[PDB]
């Protein structure tokens, strides 16, 4: 029992991790058998980087200007090529410790783990959700850019986010590994807002779930609602529409608990309009929307 | 900016994680050199349980009654002994993955990340502290038994828990690495309970610098208290009594944001007096009491 923000394991990901260097520009790229992945921006400097034409500056570049470390190995850059925002550095050694990779897209509402990385030197792992306005609520400093996101299932890790920037509001915006942003956003250091956000409603339920196979059952009531009747509460509180393509992928932690999805959502209703009167669930006293239906099940069964 | 629970890169720790049998009784251990470190209570089954003799338990057991695992490789066991609660079995095999090492035990308000197993297989890792009472807040299932705890720095794993079982509240004991629980804990299955706990004062103290660091102001106050004064609220809280020497520990933090450690005391027992009124700090409407001194430099610096 027990229920924690959890990662991946991130070794699998620490295997590929390079210090990237252009100029006095130093971030961090994803070594992937015979090629380094990583922002483009690493090509200007802050006299550039206010409205970069990236196409003249990478024509102005040669494989030299790309200094690639691996540890204390140099790896030598034998190509360069611009894929949209993610640049890619062809190098002279495969990466031995390269895993069985995909690269995917993935969708507002999901979660990845996060490997936060340094002059190509793992930092921290931590767990986060990607926002349905596109941006994620990451912990990132100076220098982490090129630190990527990714899920790991069996052995095979899929990348799905590559670290670009951080917005006014503290937010962070970034790619996915084939150098498409999420979001509304660009790669230059400019005026850029995240739009307004919403909670992801189907998550709130998952992790109410998770509370009742914990023991927290203090919410729970006698009542049911319609998918109509909670959507228009919902709809009031910023919260995203429940659909019932979210009510069939709560099916199973539905069964494991006997809570019908809409007698949890009669709970939700009730949480939303009142409050929590000083009381608690899975440790929390707000109500927490960056677990999804997977991420309970993982925890809660194995 | 942004403020996550962030656990240390897991990879060193994968490395180390070993599958041991015991009969029908399978649960982690650790790989380092050529010993293989697990909780003693491997050599149990159900029927022993209740009130293990652990020594006549052992006494019985001989080194091929001993399976452990490394991946699909078996290593063959070439001796055996106990440790306190954790049982030591040599192998013919040195763990070529081996990092540097130590074995520290932790003092109640420090944290550590969990590399969580099932089977020899690393399967999550998450960030936790020592509670007051000498439990964990974890999150473990049937099967995680030897699943360890730890801190790097630089190159150095120091490791700092192993996990033996799940108390009636759902939290979580265990032991050093050299077998010596935390708490007033056993390794039998019996009517174990966790003592009252305390809130880690120092802790807050540091989250709520975190929050200034981040922006968050709200909380803030023109007042001051003395630390004899704090410590009359905070006894009432349940709040552990904070001493001078936590002053101190919070200096670095009290210098990079401008206000005083008993200014920041001011705000937290308006916070306890009154509560947060529906707003939130760092994300959380209750005041965060895991993450030290140490973890809040390390994200809010570098
Ligand atoms: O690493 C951080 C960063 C700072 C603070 C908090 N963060 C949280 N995640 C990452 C950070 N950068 C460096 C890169 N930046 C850029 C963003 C878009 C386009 C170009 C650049 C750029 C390129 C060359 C030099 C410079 N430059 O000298 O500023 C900036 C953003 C800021
Ligand atoms: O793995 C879990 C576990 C279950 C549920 C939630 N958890 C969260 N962290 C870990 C768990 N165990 C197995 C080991 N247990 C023991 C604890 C002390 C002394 C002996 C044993 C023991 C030994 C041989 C067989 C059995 N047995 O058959 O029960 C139990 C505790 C429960």
């Amino acid at each position: 029992s027990g229920f924690r923000k959890m990662a991946f394991p991130s070794g699998k990901v620490e295997g590929c991790m390079v210090q990237v260097t252009c100029g006095t520009t130093t971030l961090n790229g994803l070594w992937l058998d015979d090629v380094v992945y990583c922002p483009r921006h690493v090509i200007c400097t802050s006299e550039d980087m206010l409205n970069p034409n990236y196409e003249d500056l990478l024509i102005r570049k040669s494989n030299h200007n790309f200094l690639v470390q691996a540890g204390n190995v140099q790896l030598r850059v034998i190509g360069h090529s611009m894929q949209n925002c993610v640049l890619k550095l062809k190098v002279d050694t495969a990466n031995p410790k390269t895993p069985k990779y995909k690269f995917v897209r993935i969708q507002p509402g999901q979660t990845f783990s996060v490997l936060a990385c340094y002059n190509g030197s793992p930092s921290g792992v931590y767990q986060c959700a990607m926002r349905p306005n596109f941006t994620i609520k990451g912990s990132f400093l100076n220098g982490s850019c090129g630190s990527v996101g990714f899920n790991i299932d069996y052995d095979c890790v899929s990348f799905c986010y590559m670290h670009h920037m951080e917005l006014p509001t503290g937010v962070h915006a970034g790619t996915d590994l084939e150098g498409n942003f999420y979001g509304p956003f660009v790669d230059r250091q400019t005026a850029q807002a995240a739009g307004t956000d919403t909670t992801i409603t189907v998550n709130v339920l998952a992790w109410l779930y998770a509370a009742v196979i914990n023991g927290d059952r203090w919410f729970l009531n006698r009542f049911t609602t319609t998918l109509n009747d909670f959507n228009l509460v919902a709809m009031k509180y910023n919260y995203e529409p429940l659909t019932q393509d979210h009510v069939d992928i709560l099916g199973p932690l539905s069964a494991q608990t006997g809570i019908a999805v809409l007698d949890m959502c009669a709970s939700l209703k009730e949480l939303l309009q009142n409050g929590m009167n000083g009381r608690t669930i899975l440790g929390s006293a707000l109500l927490e929307d960056e677990f999804t239906p997977f991420d309970v099940v993982r925890q809660c069964s194995g």
